[PDB]
């Protein structure tokens, strides 16, 4: 019975230590699975099998530490890959290769235990797909868990892994981990290889970073240092950092201009109160320790036009996915294969032209123009929550195929859009954003704080969040599903 409560760093040094076993830390973990999984269903496709052999093999800074992976983006060799389309989870369709980022954790040492749920090609902020059925919150299973990686930010707060993998489109990453009570790090774009394979029309021109979940700073900076980096065919890259992120965690950056946003500046919903204190909260603590923090906000903050443009490329990345999908098992997809929602996309995907496809492109670059100027005119870094309502219910988020959307992701619409207003706008600047779990609502549901450094930034931005984790520790809190 090893304690899966310790973080990734800490399993690792168990294993390192001799204090355990390799094959001990793996079956007490799939035990745990086995027995906790049932009841919030994070883990879709089980490997068990091939987590054994590789912890055998195994070898690394963290040798025998579980992984989970979300089963969208990234593929592992001979592994079931479906997106949560029911047509290709029906089809059995296997990836024939490993991701890039497959590869980097397994040199590391890491065991790939599992895949974990997403809504269909991670189109929604809820992760309840009707191919897998809905993944329920281990804090309260009556509440989603987020999404698009709702599996894996779960998946982390259940102990089913210490960390796990996820991607971030409009706040895939960071929206689960506030939902989940863990952290979910969006890099800067470029950071992180979703390749070899070229999916979502070039990420969604950019949109699109993976990142990492976990429920410790430390154990973030050293994911960062083992999948970063860019690769052959990489379309974005990222600055580079002079040391290691695990190492320069813990220098002291030195009092920081920090801005704090605790109000909706677009203005067409007023951010939950609960979620605003807790961000304020944490600028409190970051006053005390010193830093120069002041209520400011990117002006570009207070415009969202630039989500419409976003849509229309997200409709044309999905039409193409779903026919990337179908090439894949040797048949185009049908509107039998795919949700309502996802196959609405595809007719709009046939109104776009190509000079509107590139047009909507230029407008997301000149908003991350507007965004990144704040920083250029000398501040440091943006606090604000990563979310601006409280969880919602299991079925809330999915609408009925009845639903009168007209023209705009259903995930961009009345309660969706609450999830994602403060996330999205550094999808589109691709400044490193992470989501740390210092919040509580009044009802027992985890509340993230955001926080946002400069393009290339992670070495502040985990710096900071390593200052917070020791100001506001969270450790100590644990969901009901584990007693």
């Amino acid at each position: 019975k090893v304690d899966l409560w310790q973080d990734a760093t800490a399993q690792a040094e168990l294993v390192r230590s001799g204090e355990i076993s390799r094959t001990e830390l793996l079956e007490a973990t799939i035990a745990h699975v086995q027995a906790v999984n049932p009841e919030i269903n994070a883990v879709i496709i089980p490997l068990f099998e091939k987590a054994r052999r590789e912890s055998e093999l195994a070898s690394g800074p963290f040798a025998g530490v579980p992984y989970l992976l979300k089963d969208l983006t990234v593929v592992s060799q001979g592994d079931i890959n479906t997106s949560s389309i029911k047509g290709m989870k029906e089809s059995g369709y296997r990836a024939d290769h490993d991701a890039y980022f497959v590869q980097r954790m397994r040199a590391a040492g890491f065991v790939l235990l599992g895949k974990t749920n997403t809504p269909e090609m991670g189109n929604q902020v809820t992760t309840e797909p009707e191919a897998w059925g809905a993944t329920r919150n281990p804090w309260n299973l009556g509440r989603s868990v987020g999404g698009s990686s709702g599996g894996s930010g779960a998946a982390v707060a259940a102990a089913l892994s210490p960390v796990a993998h996820g991607n971030d489109a409009a706040g895939s990453v960071r929206i689960p981990a506030s939902v989940c009570g863990v952290v979910g790090l969006k890099p800067t774009r470029g950071r992180i290889s979703p390749g070899p394979l070229v999916t979502d029309s070039d990420n969604v021109a950019g949109a699109a970073h993976e990142g990492l979940f976990a429920r410790s700073v430390r154990d973030i900076a050293a994911l960062l240092d083992v999948v970063s980096g860019h690769r052959p065919g990489d379309t974005f890259c990222a600055p580079t950092a002079s040391r290691p992120y695990a190492q320069g965690i813990s220098e002291n950056p030195g009092s920081l201009r920090v801005g704090v946003l605790t109000h909706n500046p677009v203005g067409d919903f007023a951010l939950d109160p609960e979620c605003a204190a807790a961000a304020r909260g944490a600028a409190a603590a970051l006053a005390a320790l010193g830093h120069d923090v002041n209520d400011a906000y990117p002006e570009a903050l207070g415009d969202r036009s630039f989500l419409k443009d976003y849509s229309t490329i997200c409709d044309v990345a999905i039409a193409r996915e779903i026919e990337r999908n179908g090439e894949l098992i040797g048949r185009p997809l049908t509107e039998d294969d795919v949700e309502w929602t996802s196959w609405e996309m595809v007719k709009r995907a046939d109104q776009v032209t190509g000079r509107a496809f590139a047009a909507c492109v230029d407008e997301l670059r000149y908003y991350a123009g507007k965004v990144e100027r704040w920083w250029e005119a000398g501040w440091d870094l943006l606090i604000l929550p990563t979310v601006t309502r409280q969880t919602p219910e299991i079925g809330e988020l999915m609408l009925a195929k009845g639903t009168d959307l007209e023209g705009r992701q259903s995930a961009f619409i009345s309660g969706s859009l609450q999830m994602l207003a403060f996330t999205v706008p550094f999808n589109v600047s691709g400044q490193p954003a992470i989501s740390l779990p210092i919040g509580m609502s009044s009802d027992g549901m985890p509340i993230g704080v955001q926080i946002v450094a400069a393009y290339g930034r992670e070495d502040l931005l985990l710096q900071v969040a390593a200052q917070l984790e020791g100001a506001l520790p969270w450790v100590a809190r644990r969901p009901q599903l584990l007693n």
